[PDB]
């Protein structure tokens, strides 16, 4: 049902019981502290990252700033960036997440709104396939969702590789990552023309005193927040393989630990009416036939395949 | 161990049964809260008096400030100062006409002319000015075309009579700012929201953006919601105290003391400086004061004060005389 990583513990929960009081006070307006623990911790300047009111928040944000942009967005995709551009009046381009990024006319784009591994697609961009888009239209901005960053091994583009561009702009994600959607928080890196242009529109005490807390313990424990990513996807693997031996149902690849079901005959709705699963007619380019399915713990997998066998 | 005196949150309140019930849904924060946080919102209506369609739970009262001020781009905005720099700041973010105007004159009598917005905040942050529930309505009668954005912060600082949601009714130039952080000392939970007739509501809607609320935020004031006496704020108690404060304070020489209809105010160094006074009271003694200069309308003299406790407030008397002395 969800992209979360949700099967992380009390550690940080005693720590946000202990640091309740910080209720009690504003906020750092700024999100200030976090915000230079971030650009130390990224190895990126302090003035390229922007604190936000989640992974969300950001998007639009960054739509705001550019109005009346003209914006590539890759399809099937999150519907947050598509109801951003709107919002801002960009003219919006799409283009099929399964066809080659590369062979896309980026020709008029201001704006090229990535995310990768992307969702639901689970499509997985090489970091080598990016940096030369990068390189191939300095003219186009590339928006990269870096909310699953974490959900792969293969390596990624990272913050530190602002340096020497100005096309390219990250988004990062505490929700899905860590398992705290609930505190709504993320942040922007951006070399700093753009962050400018960005910043012209940062309220104060945008981002609230708990999810701060949280995100600085994080940052002081990298260790007791590493997601176990490969024990993750061989379970995907085993889930999705249990699954195209199943009939009237065909499971479309990914590079990660959710994916797109389809259903030959049944609709989405159908199947979703105690397991929760993502019907995926909601986003652009997929019919009722789809769902999105995020591999969970082998047994409640393996029992997933059959109360769909049945 | 160091007195505030510098904030306008409402601090001595009971919280340790609002934050017990935090402690029990800390699991909130492992799911998206309602992207809309419409439970709040439904639960809002009703306790108001008014549709469900007239709120809107905001990021704060601030974020409320700047999603009105963008649903209006265009929009001429009169505000009277001093004031909450957050009403200036989000009328400049989206380019608005701003006209200024004294919060001690008469703003009945003001030019309305070609307003399209009139910014508003009784009882007023720093100055505590205080307009009568019915001053206020003759504005809202007298000038239909102006749209009065009433910050009710401080609706509960007051024993007077407010203005409260369920006069949204057959008048569609109100709109009101409420607020958790003030009343119920939880400004680093982000939660207000907005009432308005729906035509207006619609407006601001347009730039709504989803799971802006945070989940602890509303399970924070569902349970103040659910519990009106345990939240209610003692507020003779707190003016009286005020009183007995603010008669203190005059008596020093050297120091003035701007009349205030509700537990905070300005006070004016004769000589001396904020900046000055609110770094000894700090380092000397432990207190913190609000230095007032960055509002609209003061210089250095100005410094806004927080009635506390009586023992501290009768602390910080001395505090101030050592000062002056100086």
């Amino acid at each position: 049902s969800t992209t979360v990583w949700t099967d992380g513990k009390d550690h940080l929960e005693k720590h946000l019981v202990e640091n309740l009081n910080c209720i009690r006070h504003y906020p750092e307006p700024d999100a200030g502290t976090l915000r230079q623990m971030l650009a130390k911790r990224n190895s990126v300047d302090n003035n390229a990252i922007l604190v936000t009111n989640g992974p969300t928040a950001a998007f639009y944000q960054i739509a705001q700033a550019f109005r009346g942009s003209r914006s590539l967005i890759a399809i099937p995709s999150f519907a947050e960036y598509e109801d951003a551009c709107r919002m801002y009046e960009h003219e919006v381009c799409f283009y099929p997440s399964n066809e080659d990024i590369g062979e896309a006319d980026f020709s008029n784009m201001d704006f090229c709104w990535l995310c990768n591994p992307n969702n639901p697609d689970g499509r997985l961009l090489q970091r080598t396939e990016i940096l030369r888009l990068l390189n191939d239209h300095p003219d186009t901005t590339f928006v990269l969702d870096q909310s699953y960053v974490s959900f792969t091994t293969e390596e990624v583009i990272r913050p530190a590789d602002i340096k020497g561009r100005k096309n390219l702009v990250m988004v990062y994600s505490f929700s899905h990552a860590y398992g705290i959607p609930g505190l709504r928080i993320g942040y922007i890196v951006a070399n700093k023309d753009f962050m400018k242009r960005v910043a012209a529109f940062s309220t104060p005490w945008a981002v609230n005193a708990l999810a701060i807390e949280a995100a600085k313990f994080i940052l002081i424990h990298p260790a007791q927040f590493t997601l176990p990513i490969r024990k993750w996807q061989r379970n995907t693997v085993d889930f999705i393989t249990a699954l195209n031996r199943l009939d009237g149902v065909e499971v479309h690849p990914s590079g990660t630990t959710f994916f797109l079901l389809r259903l030959k005959k049944g609709t989405a709705a159908e199947l979703k009416k105690n397991m929760l699963i993502r019907d995926a007619s909601n986003f652009r380019g997929l019919d009722e036939s789809y769902v999105r399915i995020t591999t969970q713990r082998p047994a409640q997998n393996q029992l997933f395949i059959k109360a769909l066998e049945t």
